């Protein structure tokens, strides 16, 4: 079309199907073409001019890994997405609904990327080992964490999941700001037959959607970078699929060019598989109505709920253990 992503995208399509009839992946240089191409790039807000310089490379690698942390085989893989900066988040996740445990092994890692000093961020990378060493759930790559680089960090953690955690059942991506029912997420788990449990993909849905083209809306999109509706795709708040769909994700993310939004990105993907996410009520994205937020009766039938402070995961898990005693 005239809309760059949508142009730029028909030629990768055109590249993997022959019906239609530099590298995409691994050009690590500004791609200056973009500045005469785009109309208007020099009036676009720096995250876009980043975001369309760079579009191309993907080859990042981890600086630091875990690389046996799915040595016992998992069944749930929770993996959340995080910045640095975030210390009381990841350990209030730690303390409630992300720990470790077996009853099924359940596996936590966290995805960071880069908060370089030449970003004017605080030097927090000595805070960041000490809290490596003690607790082996940090993942990091080499890469610039930013909003509009989060579907680059789909793309490295599902590389990361073909190489360092294939077997794992199951995967829960989400954010740091969510309480998590881990609970009733693996009681769903085993609700499910083969047939479903092959490619489950489920979260809260949102279909026929487009880009917001308000110029100071956090989602903004120009009309001269996508055009069209986005596909179905969960909330990224947090959706749950399997391990296998994981794997065939991570294979198809080279015919998808990176976008902005992240979970968007990842709808992408799964229409290009010939899929559609399904839509499961117990996802919150978007909390729940005031007068139940006191009621811990009202956490023990949902997935996640968006969004929750550190220390109101702590006290919602520590109440929802005693939940069965008086729900
Ligand atoms: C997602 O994450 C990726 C990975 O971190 C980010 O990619 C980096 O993006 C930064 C820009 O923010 C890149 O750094 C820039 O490189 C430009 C080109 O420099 C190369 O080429 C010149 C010749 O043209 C060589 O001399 C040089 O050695 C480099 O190889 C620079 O022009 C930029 O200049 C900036 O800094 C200097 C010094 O302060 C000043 O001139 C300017 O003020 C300007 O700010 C800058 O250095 C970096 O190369 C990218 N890394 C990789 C691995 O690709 C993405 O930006 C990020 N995306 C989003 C949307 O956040
Ligand atoms: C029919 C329709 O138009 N529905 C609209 C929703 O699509 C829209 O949802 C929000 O849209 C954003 C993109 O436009 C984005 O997907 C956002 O989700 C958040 O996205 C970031 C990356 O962009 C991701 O990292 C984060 O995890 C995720 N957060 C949560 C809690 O899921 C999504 O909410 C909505 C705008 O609020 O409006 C609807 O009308
Ligand atoms: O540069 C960033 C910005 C966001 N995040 C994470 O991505 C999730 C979504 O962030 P945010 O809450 O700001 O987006 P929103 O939920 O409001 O859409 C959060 O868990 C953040 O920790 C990240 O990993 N890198
Ligand atoms: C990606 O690959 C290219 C070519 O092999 C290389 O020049 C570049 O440095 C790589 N990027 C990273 C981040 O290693
Ligand atoms: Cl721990
Ligand atoms: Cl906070
Ligand atoms: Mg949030």
């Amino acid at each position: 079309p005239e809309a760059y992503w949508n142009r730029e995208q028909e030629k990768l399509n055109r590249q993997y199907n022959p019906i239609l009839s530099i590298s995409h992946l691994n050009y690590c240089e500004p791609d200056l073409r973009v500045t005469s191409v785009v109309t208007g790039f020099n009036n676009l807000p720096d995250r876009f001019k980043d975001f369309l310089l760079y579009l191309r490379c993907r080859n990042y690698s981890l600086l630091i890994d875990q690389p046996d942390k799915c040595a016992k085989k998992p069944f749930l893989l929770l993996a959340i997405k995080s910045l640095t900066p975030h210390f009381a988040r990841r350990q209030a996740i730690r303390e409630s609904w992300g720990q470790e445990s077996n009853a099924q092994t359940v596996v936590r890692v966290f995805l960071l990327g880069q908060t370089p000093p030449e970003d004017n961020h605080p030097d927090l990378s000595d805070m960041l080992k000490f809290e490596s060493e003690k607790h082996q759930d940090i993942l990091m790559w080499n890469y610039r964490d930013t909003f509009f680089n989060l579907s680059l960090k789909e793309v490295l953690f599902l590389r990361w999941v073909s190489t360092s955690c294939p077997d794992t059942e199951f995967v829960f991506k989400g954010d740091d700001d969510v309480f998590v029912n881990t609970h009733h997420i693996l009681n769903y788990l085993n609700s499910l037959s083969k047939t479903k449990a092959k490619d489950l993909f489920i979260g809260d849905v949102i279909h026929n959607a487009g880009p917001h083209r308000d110029k100071k809306l956090k989602y903004y999109i120009p009309e001269v970078v996508y055009s069209g509706l986005y596909p179905p795709y969960a909330g990224g708040g947090g959706f749950l699929y399997s391990g296998h769909l994981a794997l065939r994700l991570y294979h198809i993310t080279d015919q998808v060019h990176l976008y902005p939004i992240d979970d968007v990105y990842t709808g992408m993907c799964l229409q290009k598989l010939g899929l559609v996410p399904e839509k499961h009520k117990g996802f919150r994205t978007f909390d729940i109505e005031e007068k139940n937020k006191n009621n811990i009766c009202s956490y023990v039938d949902l997935m996640l709920v968006h969004s929750r402070k550190p220390q109101e995961m702590i006290d919602i898990w520590s109440q929802l253990q005693s939940a069965h005693l008086k729900c």
